[PDB]
This record gives C-alpha cells, sequence and structure tokens, in this order.
C-alpha cells in the first residue's frame, strides 16, 4: 500500500483514503482510482489541481501517477465540508458566518478564474474548511467537472454554445446551465449566490421536487428559478444578497466578473453589521460553547448559551420576513440574544 516513494495508505474516509508520509509522518489524503474505469477523471483532475498550485486556498498536490493498478493522487489533508457543518449547525447559518465564507469563496473562485478554468459544480460539498489550525481557511476541491475557459495566452473565451445537457448538481446550477448554455464564469458566481441564500434560508425553494423523467425534474426546477423573484427568493435578507443575484443573472457569457464589486457587497455589509471578520463560525461557537457545558433538545440548548455568550454573532434571517431588513434592523437581535435565559448562565461566563 506504498504510493509514490514515501505514502502509504491507511484508512478510508472515504476511494478516498487517510494516508501518510512515512519518511516526515505528516498526514495527508489519497485517492485512487482504478485503471478499468470506463471513465477515468482522477489523472485530469490532479492536473488541474496541479496547474492551479499556490493559490490560497488550493489544496496542495503532492504526489500523481500511476501506482500499480491505481492512478493516485496525494493531497493536503482537509477538513468537513460546509455541507457537513451546515448539518452540524441543523441548516441554518448566521448572516455572519454566510459573510466571511461569502468573501473566502469569492476569491476562491476569482483566483480559479485568473488561471482560465471554470469549476463548473461550486455548491457546499465542494469547499472544505482545512484541518486543525487552517479550520479558518474554505478551500476548493473537486475539479473533475472543472474546464478551460480562455485561452492561457490570448484569453480567447471559449465560443458561445447551446444544447449542453446538465452537469452536474441541478439544485446550484444557473439559469442558463439549466438552458443547455454554455458555462462561463458567470456561472461559477449565480451557483455560488444560490449556496449563500440556501446557507441563510436553510433551503432553496426548488429543493424536494419530484418527477417522472431526469429532464422534467431538472425543468421544474429551472420553471422555479426563472419565474420566482429575486424579492422572493432573497426575503428577509439584507439587499446585499439579492444584488448579488441580480448581478450574477445580468452578466453576458464571455463577460469579465467585477469580483471586488461583489467582495465589497460581503465587506460593506460586515461593517454594517458590526461583524469582525475573525473567522469565528457558527461551528466554531457551537462546538466550543458545547465542550464548557459537558464539564436535538440538547443541541438547542447549547444554541442557546452560544447565542447568549456571542450575542453580537449569532443574527438570522426570520423566513417569515417579506422583506430585505436594514442591518440596524438585524442588529436588534444582539439585545434578544442577550435577553434569553442560573448555573448554567453561570458556567458560560466561566
Ligand atoms: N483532501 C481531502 N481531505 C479530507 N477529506 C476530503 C478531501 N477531499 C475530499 N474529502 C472528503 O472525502 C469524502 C469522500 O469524498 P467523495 O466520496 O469523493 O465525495 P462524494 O461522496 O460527494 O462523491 C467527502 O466527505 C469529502 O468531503
Amino acid at each position: 500500500l506504498r504510493v509514490g516513494r514515501k505514502f502509504r495508505i491507511g484508512r478510508k474516509i472515504g476511494d478516498i483514503y487517510h494516508g501518510t508520509n512515512l519518511i516526515s509522518g505528516e498526514e495527508v489524503a489519497i485517492r485512487l482510482e482504478s485503471i478499468r474505469s470506463r471513465h477515468p477523471q482522477l489523472d485530469y483532475e490532479s492536473r488541474v489541481y496541479k496547474y492551479l498550485s499556490g493559490g490560497v486556498g488550493i489544496p496542495f498536490i503532492r504526489w500523481f501517477g500511476r501506482e500499480g493498478e491505481y492512478n493516485a493522487m496525494v493531497i493536503d489533508l482537509l477538513g468537513p465540508s460546509l455541507e457537513d457543518l451546515f448539518n452540524y449547525c441543523h441548516r441554518k447559518f448566521s448572516f455572519k458566518t454566510v459573510i466571511m465564507l461569502a468573501l473566502q469563496m469569492i476569491c476562491r473562485v476569482q483566483y480559479i478564474h485568473g488561471r482560465s478554468f471554470i469549476h463548473r459544480d461550486i455548491k457546499p460539498d465542494n469547499f472544505l474548511m482545512g484541518v486543525g489550525r487552517r479550520g479558518s481557511t474554505v478551500h476548493v476541491i473537486d475539479f473533475g467537472l472543472s474546464k478551460k475557459y480562455r485561452d492561457f495566452n490570448t484569453h480567447r473565451h471559449i465560443p458561445y454554445r447551446e444544447n449542453k445537457s446538465l452537469t452536474g448538481t441541478a439544485r446550484y446550477a444557473s439559469v442558463n446551465t439549466h438552458l443547455g448554455i454554455e458555462q462561463s464564469r458567470r456561472d461559477d458566481l449565480e451557483s455560488l449566490g444560490y449556496m449563500l441564500i440556501y446557507f441563510c434560508k436553510g433551503s432553496l425553494p426548488w429543493q424536494g421536487l419530484k418527477a417522472t423523467t431526469k429532464k422534467q425534474k431538472y425543468d421544474r426546477i429551472l420553471e422555479k428559478k426563472l419565474c420566482i423573484s429575486v424579492e422572493t427568493l432573497c426575503a428577509g435578507l439584507p439587499l446585499e444578497f439579492s444584488e448579488y443575484m441580480n448581478y450574477c443573472r445580468n452578466l453576458k457569457f464571455d463577460e469579465r466578473p467585477d469580483y471586488l464589486y461583489l467582495a465589497r457587497l460581503f465587506k460593506d455589509l460586515s461593517i454594517k453589521l458590526e461583524y469582525h471578520n475573525d473567522h469565528l463560525f457558527d461551528w466554531t461557537m457551537l462546538r466550543y460553547t458545547k465542550a464548557m457545558v459537558e464539564k436535538n433538545d440538547s443541541f438547542n440548548k447549547v444554541k442557546l448559551l452560544a447565542m447568549k455568550k456571542f450575542a453580537s454573532h449569532f443574527h438570522y434571517c426570520k423566513n417569515d420576513d417579506k422583506h430585505y431588513p436594514t442591518p440596524e434592523e438585524i442588529k436588534q437581535q444582539t439585545v434578544q440574544n442577550n435577553n434569553a435565559a442560573p448555573e448554567l448562565l453561570s458556567a458560560i461566563d466561566k
């Protein structure tokens, strides 16, 4: 079970495994693919990782190639995905966490696009926090569906094309992806927009649909994405979220996104909400509070204490809201958070 010269395959995670550099003892991750795969992808994915190497929050690939009857890829060991953490937090994130996530993910996408690639599978499962002290950094994974959208030298954009079949995940797919249009930079950013809204509101209104065929499900999703107003979609969110969505839906096919303009939506908002970009995420504070306590109902209790102790960090979308709340309206929740409630309030101060 040796890979390259110095890496040993350990337990499954997991065709991805824990691994170990035998010289240094560093824990890594190791992805295997059979050379009898009908649809090889790992060599392509390795090569994209390698071309993207050096960008912030891009997993660093340590080794890749053929080993025995496997293609193998040795890469940084990362932590939980955003979908895992979303579940850990019972499927809603605070505005602060979504903002801090948005700021990092926009930079990740900007970096990838600046290397002439589009990801094409932007979704919560494909962003992981680092392990340990790197838990503060959002990383991007799974480049198997990525694609070069312009020439490396001339920056000549790939041609406008129609009739493409949907790839990959319908829930976060852009409207133009549903319509069969060649994906480009705008579509990565639109998907990231659906994620942000999903994180804030707890769901997207086209989840849980059923149909008689694959195509019919996709089209029922498309109709909701097309026919729902941005106001309904973004109900209860500060205006920045609908402006982000409106911006992505208006980008032309070959158009260079103004990434700084989009980052400024969230950075300017963070300042108005009095959030420091301190990488203190919802899970970080929930996990910490539970640690102190232990010295679904149980979670609700931990959460109540966390939101009391960290009253100015935990502001949530109210899904009954029909309007976009102002920052002052959102910050009223700090007062409510401190107004909640003996031996437990004592332990929390401690
Ligand atoms: N570099 C990495 N370090 C640690 N875990 C990873 C890494 N890359 C992917 N994972 C995790 O390994 C698990 C198995 O991944 P995989 O089965 O390929 O994803 P999926 O089940 O969505 O197809 C996932 O939970 C994913 O978050």
